[PDB]
């Protein structure tokens, strides 16, 4: 094509098909990779990436490569050295081979980096863009096939801790590629060199291949079990889940086993109701185009043409899927919907695990609320064995007790770089003023001083903050529970081979754990209500707590109405149910951890290098339970007057264009103006350095001009200086019909189209506003359809292509 990214994708089509059809890569896809062949590819890759990054460092400021310099995000030499130490021992430096094909690849890399740097892109593309695609699945396949530690040793090459979204980063990288100015002949040479790089990889793979040459019903009867968990897996995740489920079975009054459904004629589901309180669980991953895992293919086929009467059978299904596919959890949904068709009844709601997000968290939630539903269905209300043991330290020094820090002991006082999620830096609150002019809501602008933290950030990055619960809540809970909060103690997991030895940093007091480590504000999950039912004196409230553990029936109605919809925290539950007098250690075992909260950085590191600006709206509402609830992080930050805040910075892919001449179209209603401020700052800064800056358009939205017009004065000053080219503000509540930013974009359709088409502008969409991103998206669809004469389908294809080339970026949240 014309844009370099599309030209590279099209030019390297056949060679990519060929590379992934090589015998070595095909054996890899099928899970048949050997430790020796894996050591071979990894050593070759060490040599290759050493050469590649050597030449990258050599040309990191050459204009023909400069926009692609992403050392912190992409480079591999460090991880490859870690993996060499893993796979070849301490003296790997002389133990790793250097095959002729690897030397050919390295020689070509050095030729390019030395005498033809204009082609270096073609090689980075072939490697880095590849590592951010198939590599994510290859890492799982390796973990399972070779049996590596779950800690990630040996597969550090496949891990990008600075890239939280490889799709968005690939968009950013394509954008940086298309910025490269080059003549058409040079573009053709670059595509040919990308073909050459693919061919080098192909012949490397070829050379490395050259260097290799009893029915479960009666079974459960004789083994004495009532639970069986079939796993439909390909890369071991569903197997792991099924094994952990059947492991929880034995420690709950019941007794289960995790089995493979492949070698069992599941006609033994009709023979299963003849086991006392029997139930079967299915952890089903889905592949292909809504196709079952191979180990369940037979099973799937069996459910097609069958009529086995499965009356009185108890089942539950958890599905493993990915929201990016458009057959989301087809296998799990099919098994769930179909077992009820055959006669069985659902005990717990079907789980829908997303792999785009945190699949582990989805599964932990599902299991956590599943086990109570089982214990409350069959009525086997024995009340289960604990998981953490209380050990009070009545005489113990204070320099050994956790006082709220997150990582190592006394890490909040002995601050040493680097600072990240496990070692947050305590930034000094320099400013905390009100942006909101009215009184509808309180919107605040904080500034955090990070002078000598050595923390780097860019406009568009995010800042995460570890908050503290309101101390009045902690005191009230400690009062109504009738316990002492300053008691130094510990909770030790007696699941001995679970290296998760505590629920939170220990030893510490109950006050400290309630203040910094636990989430005492979000509505409680079903599991804590079940485990609290045994502490209710009155059988009315005990029976309420029990029934609230039923996923089916009016128990779910009660749970959703009185807890979720009413938004009752733990204190509200302890208040309205005065029968509840549980201990404090069991409560600290049942409550979920206090999560950090993310905010869009509202400053540019080029004008505010030692400061990070946050723009937030304080959460505070009258819940339907009567009480007035407060947002943890926003209330905690609101009280901060210039006063430390534990924070860290997470890289995003929201980035201004490399060329200062490129125009930007920012759209951000409400708090979504947060990053754009930074943008504008940096943009203004580029004008002050004497650089030529393109158009900078802002489409902001608020209610009233005198109510919540955030940064009105600063935006006005930016506009009058020329830094902010257009200030298009849509006031939603200044007449009878509401005016949103969609209408302002629709208004300037002609100029916007000339910016996008002729100027090659970047579009940014940001903010909380629900259903707003899709409205802006449809607006741009219509603009492109109208002004560049197109069918609606051609226009949506055009806009999607823009998203691929990193010219339509999103940063939405809730
Ligand atoms: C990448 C990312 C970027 C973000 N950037 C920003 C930003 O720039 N500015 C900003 O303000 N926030 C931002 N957020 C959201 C932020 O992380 C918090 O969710 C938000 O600030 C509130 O945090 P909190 O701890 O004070 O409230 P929490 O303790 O987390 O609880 C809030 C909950 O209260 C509930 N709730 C809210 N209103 C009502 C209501 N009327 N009635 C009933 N229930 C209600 C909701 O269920 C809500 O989830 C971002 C989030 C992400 C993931
Ligand atoms: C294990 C075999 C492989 C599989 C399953 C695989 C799969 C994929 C997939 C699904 C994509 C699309 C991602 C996207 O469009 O955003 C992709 C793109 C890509 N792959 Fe592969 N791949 C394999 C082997 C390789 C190899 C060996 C290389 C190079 C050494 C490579 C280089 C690339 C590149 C550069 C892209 C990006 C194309 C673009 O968007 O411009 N792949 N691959
Ligand atoms: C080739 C491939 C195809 C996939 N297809 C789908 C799909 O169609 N629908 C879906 O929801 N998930 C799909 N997924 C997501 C998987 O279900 C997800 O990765 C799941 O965690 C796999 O579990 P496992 O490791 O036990 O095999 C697919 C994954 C791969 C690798």
């Amino acid at each position: 094509s014309q844009d370099l990214s599309e030209a590279l994708k099209e030019a390297t089509k056949e060679v990519h098909i060929r590379a992934e059809n090589s015998e070595f890569m095909r054996n890899f896809q099928k899970g048949q990779v050997s430790r020796e062949g894996f050591k071979l590819v990894m050593a070759s890759l060490y040599h290759i990436y050493t050469a590649l990054e050597e030449e990258i460092e050599r040309n990191k400021q050459n204009p023909v490569y400069a926009p692609l310099y992403f050392p912190e995000e992409l480079h591999r030499r460090a991880a490859l050295e870690q993996d060499m130490a893993f796979w070849y021992g301490p003296h790997w430096q002389e133990a790793i081979p250097y095959t002729p094909a690897t030397q050919h690849y390295v020689k070509r890399l050095h030729e390019v980096g030395g005498t033809h740097p204009e082609l270096l892109v073609a090689h980075a593309y072939t490697r880095y863009l590849g590592d951010l695609s198939g590599g994510q699945v290859l890492k799982k396949i390796a973990q399972k096939a070779m049996a590596l530690p779950s800690s990630g040793e040996g597969l550090a090459f496949f891990t990008f801790p600075s890239i939280d979204n490889p799709t968005k980063f690939k968009q950013l990288y394509r954008a940086r590629m298309n910025t490269l100015e080059m003549t058409p002949e040079v573009k053709h040479r670059v595509t040919e060199e990308a073909k050459t790089a693919f061919l080098l990889n192909i012949e490397l793979f070829e050379e490395l291949q050259a260097l290799l040459p009893s029915s479960f019903v009666e079974k459960m009867k004789k083994t004495g079990r009532n639970i069986i968990v079939f796993y439909g897996s390909q890369t071991g995740t569903a197997e792991e889940f099924a094994n952990r489920l059947s492991k929880d079975a034995h420690r709950y009054g019941m007794r289960g086993m995790s089995a493979d459904p492949e070698e069992y004629d599941l006609a033994d589901l009709s023979s299963l109701p003849e086991i006392d309180k029997s139930l079967v669980v299915f952890c089903m991953a889905t592949y292909g185009e809504g196709d079952p895992t191979d180990n369940a293919q037979d099973f799937y086929d069996w459910l097609q043409e069958t009529d086995v009467d499965l009356t009185g059978v108890k089942f539950a299904v958890f599905g493993l899927g990915n929201k990016t596919y458009e057959h989301f959890n087809a296998m799990g949904k099919y098994v769930d919907q179909r077992l009820e068709q055959l006669g069985a009844q659902r005990i717990f709601e079907l789980g829908l695990g997303d792999d785009d997000g945190n699949l582990e968290e989805d599964f932990i939630t599902w299991r956590e609320q599943f086990w109570p539903a089982v214990c409350e269905f069959f009525g086997v209300e024995a009340s289960s064995i604990r998981q953490y043991e209380l050990v009070v330290h009545e005489d113990m020094d204070v320099a050994k007790v956790y006082t709220g820090e997150m990582g190592r002991l006394k890490s909040y006082e002995n601050q040493k770089p680097p600072f990240d999620a496990k070692n947050p830096f305590l930034a000094a609150v320099t400013a905390n003023r009100k942006l909101n002019q009215g009184t509808e809501r309180h919107l605040m602008h904080l500034e955090l001083d990070i002078s000598d933290s050595k923390i780097r950030y860019e406009s568009g990055d995010h800042v995460a903050v570890y908050p503290a619960n309101d101390s009045a809540l902690v005191n009230q809970i400690g009062e109504i529970l009738g316990a002492d909060l300053d008691v130094i103690m510990s909770l030790n997991n007696l699941d001995e081979e679970s290296n998760k030895k505590h629920p939170f940093p220990c030893p510490t007091t109950y006050r400290t754990a309630l203040t910094y480590y636990l989430d005492i504000t979000n509505p409680p999950r079903t599991n804590v209500l079940y485990e609290l039912a045994q502490y209710a004196s009155e059988p009315s409230e005990q029976e309420h707590l029990h029934k609230m553990a039923s996923s089916s029936g009016e128990g779910k109605e009660l749970y959703l109405s009185w807890v979720v919809e009413a938004r009752r925290h733990i204190l509200a539950i302890l208040q309205d149910y005065p029968s509840l007098r549980p201990p404090i250690d069991h409560l600290c075992e049942l409550l979920p951890r206090l999560q950090a909260r993310y905010y869009s950085i509202a400053s540019s590191s080029k004008v505010h290098p030692n400061s990070v600006h946050i723009c937030a709206v304080a959460v505070e509402y009258e819940a339907k339970s009567g009480r007035v609830n407060k947002g943890v992080a926003t209330s905690w930050l609101r009280a901060k007057e210039p006063a430390l805040v534990p924070m860290f910075v997470r890289k995003s892919q929201f980035r201004l264009p490399f060329k200062s001449t490129t125009p930007v179209i920012m759209v951000g209603p409400g708090t979504g103006i947060a990053p754009f401020m930074g943008f504008i700052q940096e943009r203004a800064w580029l004008r002050e350095q004497g650089k030529e800056v393109g158009e900078t358009l802002l489409y902001y939205g608020c209610r009233r001009s005198d109510e919540d017009y955030l940064y009105r004065e600063e935006l006005a000053r930016f506009h009058k200086d020329g830094a902010l080219t257009q200030l298009n503000v849509a006031f939603s509540r200044e007449q009878a019909h509401k005016v949103y930013v969609q209408h302002l974009l629709k208004r300037d359709r002609e100029h916007l189209w000339k910016l996008i088409h002729e100027g090659g502008a970047h579009i940014y969409v940001c903010g909380d506003a629900r259903n707003m991103a899709k409205d802006v998206q449809n607006t741009f669809y219509d603009i492109v359809a109208e002004f560049g004469p197109m069918e609606h389908t051609q226009a949506v294809d055009y806009v999607k292509k823009l998203m691929t080339k990193g010219r339509y970026s999103l940063d939405v949240w809730s």
